[PDB]
């Protein structure tokens, strides 16, 4: 019965549409002309369902899907309903066990392609040819958090792109922030539990502000350096698409003739980098938790690919010990003052999964996967990486098949004598499982190390030591990274990293880590120390206001690349502005504006004070995107007020709060007309103000203003003015 | 190493403490006098630290826990060091598949007890003796979210007893609501599904508005009753102590002479009804989304433990076909009005768990665990229920042996001839492991059923009829309840349900959806399908406006039970008031307020622009809990600002703030003196307005008024004032 309607809307247009515009759907059948190696590989294993009869999983016929077998119609259920255990039995078990970190994140597939070969310094297959494209699939997730758990969160983001290369799968396991908190993985499990929800009662979620986690901060002065760029707004970024991307540790490089050169990896975000700020990611995560999820899913939809600039930090094998921090310190970054990003690659993620669950949800990545041209290096944290990221999956995905996941297969050829272990799908036809072998005459085989399509060798580096359960002397420096950092910031950034930490504190029970960690801010900078302990009612002590700056990084007293807005980097493409309707909307302005905001590759969303439609001054209907307290001001990057008939939404509370709000998130607002009298609700300039547009109509120079400072993203300047509005 | 702090402040006194005035803990350090059979029989698995050596799982004592062993302190990571691997081994595994719905959930450890007697309508031994006292663990939860989804969404909520009987343990798992949205539980998964995060995406957490719930309830009818309690307030509890609770389910008591009574089981909140208002709800899901969780926890750790009272609709076998709705149909409720409830006995929650994840999150919990003196019934949703709540653990928990995992452990006897099985705990004797047998002399032995301490048998209830997959013709009836709870709300309540139809309908992509479901709510009632239908812009046919409204349900056209609030049950104690300090507060109302709130167990925080102290006009020190944006009133009660120096935060947006957010959630509002400048931020007129308390100081009736208020809950005569205001 229960069909579709007749005009056939209930599915989405199988074209790049924007934001709003169709209901989202399955990336196979949104974009079925969207393809790749891989994309095509997993056509085995999807399955369609149109015009198919519903069955059990045995290929059965179901009659009735509505009841369960009784004997008579209000008698007990019977045992031998089959159907119903089978149905009951796989929704019992749909379930399998959430990554233990990062298990919120949002996936997608795509393709990456070098600039040039790179064969002087690497071997690696999938660097070697310009006109040679891997497949990518790219998961980015929150850290403390659990699957279900908000995405604008404060933390640090991860950044997983897993390569299907033709010599085998790379898995680039990285993060938004060039450094992690803890130098050896032996500590992981302490941090992570420091982080994550308290033992006894498992509060709180996807928050670091918590007694247990600033204990151990205070207590472990090495996170500071991370902990200095997650309470930035690094660790509030208002996109996937606009955060940067590190790999955090120092690997190999290694080309055809055995030369090792020291490389960190870096992703540049080519729609710039851009973050929320706190007031608004607190408020997103309860208005809509979804949010960077939603925002990838829909961007991709939109024809907005996130694209990523692949680019690598290069340190001769001779320049080893050349820094004042130790390279293989994790902790420590490598300021692109003293070693440039040299670009390699784009990475462009086109189409979006068809079933999360099988594709994002299963999907094994492990910085350990590795190809010839690759090597590691002996980070004590990375080491200990490479243990873990194979062992947890033998419970997250129940065994040692996981590569046999769909998702997870190479899409070049894999033989060996492994065998059997739960829900083995290859069938080995070889005669022998072990070698070497007589009997099918040793193959599969071994391959010899080489220039090209080689067996993997491992760089042969020098090893000289005792047995030591010790930490590196060089890796026992802690402040001057937090230091480097913090100067790097611009002084609203700087601000908001105070404010960061403030906030953390305050929500300390125990007042004596809150002012243990005011003593390790002390050691970083006494301006920062000073602006926390002020906030948080302490008065540093003389010997605090004595401790000596730590030395600069390598003679820098600051380093541009580490802020997120000192250096204007401004993309408006797949940005979103709100729209506020009234009930007679000047057609002319609304004209002009979806004009100037599709020349800019930017969105819009019609809002009202109801849903259904509105129609302009020349008849025009307008189908309403959502209602003002349906979609807040924070799911947007701007707002604009259109002329007509302001009467009908000049005393609507949500429509005045609307402004109010995304005035208070330094967010542009555009007024034209008689919509200028909103400016009474956000208390502010008569003449007028940066950041306010105004204007007796909705014009190219209205438009063009508002397109400006969209580039910019906030308005900085009205930082000052946002602490009396009461929003 | 030694870091704790000399003055013992980084523990928590062994003593009720109101909450946030100390860290929260343990429920065994945090109140170890407060004991029952259950947690006692809990203290051979529990496990101290203090005064102990740090070791492996092996019992090998660690040397050094910050360092992997290395082949030099630069070098790599060692294969030996095993003191790693299994501390990341064990990390690495943390993780078990979470509950495939309810995976959101807090618990607690309590009693119960009879008021009398039940000997003649049941022989179940927990019911026998008003001086038996049975332990309890009640687990509350959502439906919908992921264990780390946030508490205060809109949801049906899950309340589930677990009852350690001297005859078994019996499982209570109800539901805050009367009902369930379906009639069969062939439809579990579908419904299921429809709910949750949409498969594509996995969007989206912790919410039903979205098209697929949407699709699905305007294609089945049976689930507009539930839908109904769910857009009402209570989809939104203030928290699990004042929210009803329900087995849904028509059960049987079982007498010792053999006689059947149907029975609906009922908890009765003794703290009272009481829910949050949407936008509250929603933006509190983002400031905290462990709302809940907290404030279950610090309420025990205060010692205002959660009481409730168990109460039982009795219907006897003569009476099953009277009414107008099958019995046995879980979409129908029995109004209260037809069927009082009888009250049964008292359950107080009176301790935390230690370990969230090993009591709380591995407790398995299932309606098909009774014992002698209760029975089943043919409701079709029961029936299939107990089918699921075994199989499911079987991954859940690993196996067939989780009754063994400490906290589902049965306090009585358990002896019988299974074997084996992963984790395998008790080590039988038994020379034999099957009956009949001579080698152990049939032992352990069959029990006849008796009127006390005999064996389970079924009542021989007459089953007729042929082996059909059918639902029974007198569950086809869909709007009647619905209606009947619809005319039970009071207006504001009702306005609520069109509000909380009308935001899940705005987030419902296609226009057809919404369109149906409003067909839908027009056969319920006319005045409902309107309003939501000019939330929506959706116009109704003059057919819909003449469909004819569904019976009523027996002769009622009404029944206040089925109101939160048309008939009062106002408690104060445990609710929480939140103080707005300024740097010169009138000691005097100071003191009046917080001895007044005291003496009605009701909590105060003190908040100010900035964490640590402030000194009164009398030189007293005040302790600072919060600074006003780290507690918004999102998470009190109701707003008290005394007198003092008010031009401090007369100009402070997030004071005022404060207040516009409170008085928009209909909160109680109290102004001492100068507090009343304040007035103007709310526009309340120079007279006052009733909600508002006010006078020239904290003193005579200032206190008793605002609790009078606080006894009310909210302010519903302020609901068209809010309309406009910007907040
Ligand atoms: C010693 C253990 C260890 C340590 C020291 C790290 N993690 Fe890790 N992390 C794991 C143990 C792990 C894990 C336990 O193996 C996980 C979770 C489950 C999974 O599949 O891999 C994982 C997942 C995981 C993911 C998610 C993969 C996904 O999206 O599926 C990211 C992006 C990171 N990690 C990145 C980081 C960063 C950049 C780290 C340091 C630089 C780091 N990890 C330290
Ligand atoms: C046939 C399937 C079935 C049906 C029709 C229901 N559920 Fe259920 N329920 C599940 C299958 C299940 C489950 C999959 O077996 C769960 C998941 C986790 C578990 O242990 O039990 C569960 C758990 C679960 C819990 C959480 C126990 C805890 O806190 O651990 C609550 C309170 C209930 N549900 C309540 C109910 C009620 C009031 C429903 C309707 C009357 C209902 N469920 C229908």
């Amino acid at each position: 019965d229960s069909l579709a309607p007749e005009d056939g809307s209930h599915r989405p247009a199988a074209e790049p549409t924007p934001p709003g515009a169709q209901p989202t759907a399955p990336g196979s059948l949104k974009a079925p002309d969207t393809r790749n190696e891989k994309l095509n590989s997993l056509e085995d294993v999807r399955k369609g369902s149109e015009n198919y009869a519903l069955t059990t999983n045995q290929g059965v016929r179901i009659a009735d899907d509505q009841n369960s077998l009784r004997a008579g119609s209000r008698g007990p259920t019977l045992l031998e309903d089959f159907i119903l255990r089978e149905k009951i039995t796989h929704f019992d078990h749909e379930r399998i066990p959430e990554r233990i970190v990062h298990a919120r994140g949002s996936a997608a597939h795509g393709y990456f392609q070098p600039y040039k070969s790179l064969s002087d310094i690497t071997k690696a297959d999938f660097l070697s040819d310009p006109n040679k494209i891997t497949p990518v699939f790219v998961r980015f997730s929150t850290v403390q958090g659990g699957a279900g758990s908000a995405d604008t969160v404060r933390d640090i983001r991860g950044f997983a792109t897993k390569f299907y290369t033709e010599e085998g799968i790379f898995d680039l396991v990285g993060a938004n922030t060039p450094i992690f908190f803890i130098q050896d993985a032996h500590k992981f499990p302490d941090f992570v539990h420091a982080v994550k929800p308290e033992p006894h009662w498992a509060i709180p979620q996807g928050q670091s502000a918590h007694d247990t986690f600033w204990d151990y901060v205070s207590l472990q002065p090495e996170t500071l350096h991370n902990v200095m760029w997650a309470m930035s707004d690094r660790g509030i970024p208002r996109s996937y698409r606009t955060m940067e991307g590190f790999g955090i540790h120092t690997f190999r490089l290694i080309n055809a003739e055995g030369k090792a050169t020291f490389v960190r990896f870096h992703w540049k975000p080519l729609a710039g980098k851009a973050s929320l700020v706190w007031d608004e990611a607190q408020k997103l995560t309860g208005r809509d938790p979804d949010f960077h999820r939603r925002e990838l899913w829909e961007a991709i939809e939109a024809g907005d690919f996130p694209e990523y600039e692949l680019g690598f930090q290069l340190i001769p094998e001779e320049d080893e010990f050349k820094f004042d921090f130790d390279l293989l310190d994790p902790t420590k970054l490598i300021p692109e003052e003293l070693v440039p990003v040299q670009r390699v690659g784009k990475m462009v993620l086109n189409r979006n999964p068809d079933n999360f669950f099988a594709e994002n949800e299963q999907a094994a990545f492990h910085p350990g996967h590795i190809v010839p041209g690759l090597d590691f290096t002996n980070d004590p944290l990375l080491q200990g990486r490479l243990f873990s990221y194979t062992d947890t999956q033998i419970s997250r995905l129940g065994g040692p098949n996981f590569h046999e996941i769909p998702i997870n297969r190479p899409t070049c050829p894999y033989h060996n004598f492994q065998r059997d272990g739960m829900h083995r799908m290859g069938i080995d036809t070889n005669p022998a499982n072990y070698e070497p072998n007589s009997i099918n005459d040793n193959w599969p085989r071994e391959t010899p190390p080489g220039p090209k399509r080689g067996g993997f060798e491992s760089y042969q580096e020098r090893v000289e030591g005792n047995k030591v359960r010790e930490r590196s002397p060089s890796f026992g420096e802690y402040y001057s990274h937090p230091r480097l950092f913090w100067l790097s910031q611009t002084p609203f950034e700087q601000r908001h990293i105070v404010d960061g930490f403030s906030f953390e504190l305050s929500k300390v029970v125990r007042p004596y880590i809150r002012e243990r960690v005011v003593d390790q801010l002390a050691h970083i900078d006494l301006t920062l120390a000073q602006a926390v302990a002020k906030n948080l009612g302490i008065e540093l002590t003389d010997d605090q206001l004595n401790i000596t700056p730590p030395p600069d990084v390598n003679g820098l007293k600051k380093d541009p690349s580490l802020s997120l807005y000192a250096i204007p980097d401004g993309d408006v493409k797949g940005r979103v502005v709100a729209i506020l309707l009234n009930d007679e909307v000047r057609s002319a302005d609304l004209l002009a504006i979806l004009k100037a905001l599709k020349a800019k590759g930017v969105h819009a969303k019609l809002l009202y004070s109801r849903m259904g439609e509105v129609t302009a001054d020349d008849g025009t209907v307008l189908p309403i995107a959502a209602t003002f307290a349906g979609a807040p001001s924070l799911t947007v990057d701007a707002v604009i007020v259109p002329c007509g008939n302001i009467a009908d939404i000049a005393d609507n509370g949500d429509a005045n709060y609307y402004l109010m709000e995304a005035y208070k998130h330094l967010k542009p607002i555009a007024l034209a007309g008689d919509a200028r009298k909103f400016k009474a609700t956000i208390k502010i300039a008569d003449q007028g103000e940066e950041g306010i547009v105004e204007a007796d109509s909705a014009d190219g120079s209205f438009m063009d203003e508002l397109l400006t400072l969209m580039a910019a993203h906030r308005v900085w300047s009205r930082i000052p003015k946002i602490d009396k509005i009461p929003a």
